[PDB]
């Protein structure tokens, strides 16, 4: 009989929904005075207060440390970081922006535009490190190595087709696998170096990148769970099967890449365990149980501390 | 005979191009150490150093000023700003993100993710103003008015179909029309109030929004001109015809809306001239000549100063 508060919201659509429906409906503005899910406001406040730029970190203080490393190890660092910059590039320009039309709330739509911009800043910060420490030849040979190393490329090629959003839940899982899983095999190396007193200022940038990417992974898992809980029991079963199948395939690709990257340095076995440990955390973030054994996820305490 | 510097760039594609080509090619990371167009670096540096959040502005200092306004004028401000928040919402979630795959350079792809995030901040800042000054009833009735006012909706509905990117140059023009043209009929009102000593702290937020949106318009015009200059003379003619046809149609829609919004307050005639003045600047930003007369673009010096 009586009008409810904010009835206009039920008689309108967001602009992206207007487009998805084929251009029908009355469009509403975002309402930041009525937040439908308090978690959206909490995350908005945290990610915007955490804004940073790499020019504030004195990476040049690392030059003495960098010059004590052999050319082989300088090459390893440049290659590893350039491979991470590729993942950043995919997230910023494809994966995170593809989540905007997958949103449950108006406020979530713009939180993912923050995510995409901040992982662009992460890619910029790797550039800033190279500008300070590397020679032009080191930089160019790392970019050549990235495009020509098939084990590296295959990890990226496995995930990009899901961002076409044929299925919004599969897209969201494929997006979260970047900051929630593929990050960690590369971050093993700065954690290893930091524990041995090398490149302390570079490590500060690594920790700022980590602070952002952890929230990106958490928020995607939160929205995944809220949507999956509304599906039928058999659709929930199909989604759980897809997640495990995709993750197992990606672990195989990641193991092959980390072996190629690290084997000559003796770091491959430890980095793979570090990666699989974080695959277990990734599943828990989606509301699933981890199947991995204690032995295959063992981490050195000094790496756990750096984390 | 000899390899050129950065040959890898010519043998690879960005991730969005890999997707556009149907999943073929070797993917390259962004290279922030080799910037192909120096203008991209300049704009990246400016927009990131200009980061701001509305919580830093003491809008509560405007309460005394706000309480001297009649309820009719408080309603006008709330309606006008909520209509601007709708435009912000379209830019953040549809228009600016649609420019990422239209880019000429890798660096441009992530500059547009910054644009989308910052116009989300603009929408947030209008919310922040309402939280401080408005009653809950004022806020709700403005959202109801936005969805139910056809002259307001028609301006948005005219532009959204171009963001599907059937034509990247038409998409880019439709994107730039938001910060480059539709902004100004709404910004007439805070400029009018500020010139009369009302709401000085709100005006500071307006000027921060303006500082961002001006760069958004400029950068889109720069990339429009660089691409159009590579087309055949007859394709350049077709594009110029489209721009003028679309702008003239949008001016008609904007005039109808500003008359409905402002006529009872006596502000409509001045606001329309202010709008058409900026339509002339919009054409110049795309490399075209303005056809508008001095009489139809006349601005009060006090408004020109506020600008």
């Amino acid at each position: 009989m009586a009008k409810i508060k904010n009835q206009y919201y039920n008689e309108s659509v967001s602009p992206i929904e207007y487009a998805q429906q084929g251009f029908k409906g009355k469009m509403r503005s975002v309402n930041w005075n009525v937040v439908n899910d308090e978690k959206d406001l909490e995350v908005w406040n945290r990610i915007t207060q955490n804004f940073w730029l790499p020019e504030k970190i004195p990476v040049s203080n690392d030059l003495t440390s960098w010059r004590t490393l052999t050319p082989e190890w300088q090459e390893l660092i440049t290659r590893t970081f350039t491979g991470l910059t590729l993942l950043d590039t995919i997230q910023a320009t494809v994966g995170d922006v593809a989540q905007v039309p997958n949103s449950l709330t108006d406020h979530e739509q713009v939180i993912y535009t923050n995510f995409a911009f901040m992982v662009a800043v992460h890619a910029r910060s790797y550039g800033s490190i190279f500008s300070t420490l590397c020679s032009s030849e080191q930089i160019e040979e790392a970019h050549e190595w990235v495009i020509n190393t098939e084990t590296l490329q295959e990890r990226a090629k496995a995930l990009i087709p899901y961002y076409v959003n044929d299925d919004p839940l599969k897209s969201k899982v494929a997006a979260a696998l970047m900051p929630g899983f593929l990050l960690y095999g590369g971050f093993y190396l700065p954690f290893y170096l930091s524990a041995r007193g090398k490149l302390p200022n570079t490590s500060d940038i690594i920790r700022l990148i980590l602070r952002d990417k952890v929230i990106h992974n958490y928020y995607s898992g939160y929205k995944y769970q809220k949507k999956v809980a509304k599906l039928s029991p058999e659709k929930q079963a199909e989604m759980k099967e897809f997640v495990f199948k995709l993750l197992y395939e990606l672990i195989d690709l990641e193991k092959a890449y980390l072996k190629e990257l690290y084997e000559d340095f003796g770091l491959a076995d430890d980095a793979i365990r570090f990666s699989v440990y974080n695959a277990g955390k990734f599943l828990q973030n989606l509301g699933y149980d981890s199947p991995f054994t204690e032995e295959e996820t063992r981490i050195e305490p000094e790496i756990f501390t750096q984390l």
